[PDB]
């Protein structure tokens, strides 16, 4: 009835935060951020919205301001990141996600993505964007991705410094060891953007690494 609407707010050179709601069961409603990634006149779309509204509205506001989309990657299974990937396919759009997130996909009865990459790691385009799979944690497919020349890190919800979250589709026995993995790789990290969390520094890696070590303990 009332839900706040799609925001798209700059964040460096060519890259911008777009962040969407949807009402699940926490204090009500709660914010997702993605981006979009332009490499030159291609705009990439790092995760999408829950909503093929959210999701359409967002691709014309890019390709209003003369912006091909070239395509959108998801960093796990769940809908704070699949939900547009339908509209996107019969817009036929590249869209992409990783071998298990789209396994996973396919279990729940989601659409899958119309390109699969497996590996430790993908570079969507060459030297602008790297996608990262630290190993399981938030959920068992969930990737990271890395922007080279800027030294962002988009760390969807697997980053989440002052609570775990959603434990639904964990794996709190791992998330430890790829928290650690992924600040050792990535600690050369100028700014970290979570799903459900304000952007941030090199420091939410170490904050949930601890965040995922207290949870391990927590639990036995
Ligand atoms: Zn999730
Ligand atoms: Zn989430």
């Amino acid at each position: 009835e009332s839900l706040p609407d799609l925001k798209i707010e700059k964040l460096d050179e060519g890259v911008y935060v777009h962040t969407s709601f949807e009402e699940v069961n926490g204090w009500g409603v709660v914010p997702k951020h993605g981006l979009v990634v332009l490499v030159n006149a291609e705009a990439y779309l790092i995760d999408t919205p829950f909503t093929a509204k959210d999701t359409e509205k967002l691709v014309t506001w890019f390709v209003e301001r003369g912006y091909k989309i070239k395509g959108s990657i998801s960093s796990h299974f769940h809908s704070d990141s699949t939900g547009g990937i339908e509209w996107l396919n019969s817009r036929s759009i590249p869209t992409y996600a990783s071998e298990l997130t789209n396994e996973l996909l396919k279990k729940d009865g989601k659409v899958q993505a119309t390109n699969s990459f497996s590996g430790v790691n993908y570079w969507l385009v060459k030297n602008k964007i790297e996608v990262f799979y630290p190993g399981p944690g938030h959920t068992p497919d969930n990737v990271v991705v890395w922007l080279p020349e800027r030294k962002i890190l988009f760390g969807g919800c697997f980053i989440k410094p002052y609570g775990l979250g959603n434990l639904g589709d964990a794996n709190i026995e791992a998330w430890p060891k790829s928290a650690k993995l992924l600040k050792s790789k990535y600690g050369k990290a100028k700014l970290v953007v979570p799903s459900h969390s304000e952007v941030g520094d090199a420091s939410l890696l170490k904050l949930t690494l601890e965040q995922a070590v207290k949870g391990l303990n927590e639990s036995k």
